[PDB]
């Protein structure tokens, strides 16, 4: 791990730790989950938590929160997540997440952001310079 991987994480853990207690509930998962246009089922949310729960006290702490970061970066999440991920923020469906479009949906997750700092993480993931990510920049930042 590097300081900043680290700090990228914690700051994604906090917007599924939504009352900042320090374990993520499926309740959590699941409003975060519908804020991105997601439906899972209650049992859904379980299997999800389940699927990391070292302790099995059916929540998730930072470090089995890591833990999954480190998985899902050993075998992806398929295709069609990723496509459907990408779909969340192209949502004029042109091929391109523009700065706006990243913004909007921060916005659903409750995340506060200036303005240089949304551009800020479009460059980052831009590889082309475009200043937008198509389908391949998104599919290159997904995995790793
Ligand atoms: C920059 O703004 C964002 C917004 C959302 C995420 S996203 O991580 O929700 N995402 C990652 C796609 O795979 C995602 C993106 C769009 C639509 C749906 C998802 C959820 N996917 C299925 C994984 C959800 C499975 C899961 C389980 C348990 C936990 Cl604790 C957390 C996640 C990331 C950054
Ligand atoms: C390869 O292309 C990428 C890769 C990673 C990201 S980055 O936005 O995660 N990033 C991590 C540095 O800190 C980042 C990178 C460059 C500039 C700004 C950031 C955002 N940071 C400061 C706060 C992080 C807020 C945040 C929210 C939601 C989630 Cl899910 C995760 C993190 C962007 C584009
Ligand atoms: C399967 O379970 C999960 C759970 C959580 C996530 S995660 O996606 O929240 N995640 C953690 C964050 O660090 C992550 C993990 C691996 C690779 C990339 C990310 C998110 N990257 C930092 C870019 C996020 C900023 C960004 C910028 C530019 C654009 Cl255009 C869109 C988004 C994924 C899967
Ligand atoms: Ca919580
Ligand atoms: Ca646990
Ligand atoms: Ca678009
Ligand atoms: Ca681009």
């Amino acid at each position: 791990l590097t300081e900043e991987q680290i700090a990228e994480f914690k700051e994604a853990f906090s917007l599924f730790d939504k009352d900042g207690d320090g374990t993520i509930t499926t309740k959590e998962l699941g409003t975060v989950m519908r804020s991105l246009g997601q439906n899972p089922t209650e049992a859904e949310l379980q299997d999800m938590i389940n699927e990391v729960d070292a302790d099995g006290n059916g929540t998730i702490d930072f470090p089995e929160f890591l833990t999954m970061m480190a998985r899902k970066m050993k075998d992806t999440d398929s295709e069609e997540e990723i496509r459907e991920a990408f779909r969340v923020f192209d949502k004029d469906g042109n091929g391109y997440i523009s700065a706006a479009e990243l913004r909007h949906v921060m916005t659903n997750l409750g995340e506060k952001l200036t303005d240089e700092e949304v551009d800020e993480m479009i460059r980052e993931a831009d590889i082309d310079g475009d200043g937008q990510v198509n389908y391949e920049e998104f599919v290159q930042m997904m995995t790793a």
